[PDB]
DNA sequence: CACGTACGCGCTGTCCCCCGCGTTTTAACCGCCAAGGGGATTACTCCCTAGTCTCCAGGCACGTGTCAGATATATACATCC
């Protein structure tokens, strides 16, 4: 995730197009949520509907 | 209180079955429709039925006299020594 993991202060990230699922936004919505991203793509939108 | 003996308890063997662990499966759990019925409230209307009241009469309780079945004698006929 993080180019500097071994710090202790603010993160930035180092991947670009980050892939998940729909259950692992369900798990890990506290370990993704604090993450500024700048663009969300949602496939298969009717899940959401 | 005396006697005596049966059984509670301790010890030992033995075998068997339950526990611990590793591996594989599998269904519980969480998150989803898809519509529809059940049920909890809020408000309203209506009507049947149970409380209340008055009056009366017979059911229940008590007491007492009798009465038919069960029990205990009174006297007469049959019978043993």
């Amino acid at each position: 995730f993080y180019t500097n993991p071994r710090a202790k202060g603010k993160k930035t990230m180092k991947f670009n197009v980050l892939l998940t699922t729909y259950e692992y936004i369900l798990k890990d919505r506290a370990e993704l949520g604090s993450i500024k991203w700048q663009f969300m793509a949602v496939d298969e939108a009717h899940r959401l509907k």
